[PDB]
């Protein structure tokens, strides 16, 4: 069993690079995460989306060890893409997400009531080592949360009204899931899955 932590940030206002208001949301969302401790980086294979990553690393205060994985399955829907088809890419990168956080951290590390949410960074992760930052884009993270919530067993958190829980991202907006997976039949499957919080944006 391994419970590991998920930050999960869309990229700063804009395979174009960021804005000027882009790099500044980036570094705002940086200064905001400082104090995390990221044990793994996945990011779209998009500048935008690498860059806003590259600020936010470039502004913590302990995660300088940590190599960022670019995966293409954290690329933006395709403008068609289906909606289930940008799902389905979800879908895959947590298969690849479960099986990379077991495989380098193991089931003798952190072995369905409310975590501490204190309106900070670090809320529903003060006691959780393992921590993955994932930047994406808008339509794959809106799906992504929806899946989460909607087709998972999931639990919500006191006071987050379905609104805000499905509410579009803005940029650099940051949420928070805590996974709990363990390997049932030799297939890794998550038991539990906590939002903590979702779009956050007290950093802009
Ligand atoms: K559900
Ligand atoms: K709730």
């Amino acid at each position: 069993m391994l419970t590991f932590a998920l930050t999960i940030v869309r990229h700063g206002e804009t395979d174009t690079p960021l804005s000027d208001t882009g790099h500044q949301q980036a570094a705002a969302a940086g200064r905001y995460l400082k104090d995390l401790h990221f044990t793994n980086v996945f990011v779209s294979n998009l500048q935008r989306a690498i860059q806003t990553a590259e600020i936010i690393l470039g502004n913590n205060l302990h995660s300088s060890a940590t190599e960022m994985i670019l995966d293409p399955l954290l690329r933006e829907r395709g403008f068609g893409e289906t909606l289930e088809q940008v799902k389905t890419r979800f879908k895959m990168f947590l298969k690849s997400l479960f099986q990379r956080m077991f495989e380098e951290h193991g089931s003798a590390l952190s072995s369905a009531d409310q975590p501490v949410i204190a309106g900070l960074a670090d809320d529903g992760a003060q006691n959780v080592p393992v921590h993955a930052l994932m930047v994406s884009h808008g339509a794959f993270i809106r799906i992504s949360v929806r899946h989460l919530v909607e087709d998972l067993q999931c639990c919500l958190p006191a006071g987050l009204k379905m609104n805000q829980v499905f509410s579009p991202c803005p940029n650099t907006g940051i949420s928070r899931f805590i996974f709990t997976i363990h390997r049932e039949e030799s297939v890794l499957r998550a038991t539990r899955i906590q939002g903590v919080f979702i779009n956050r944006k007290d950093h802009l």
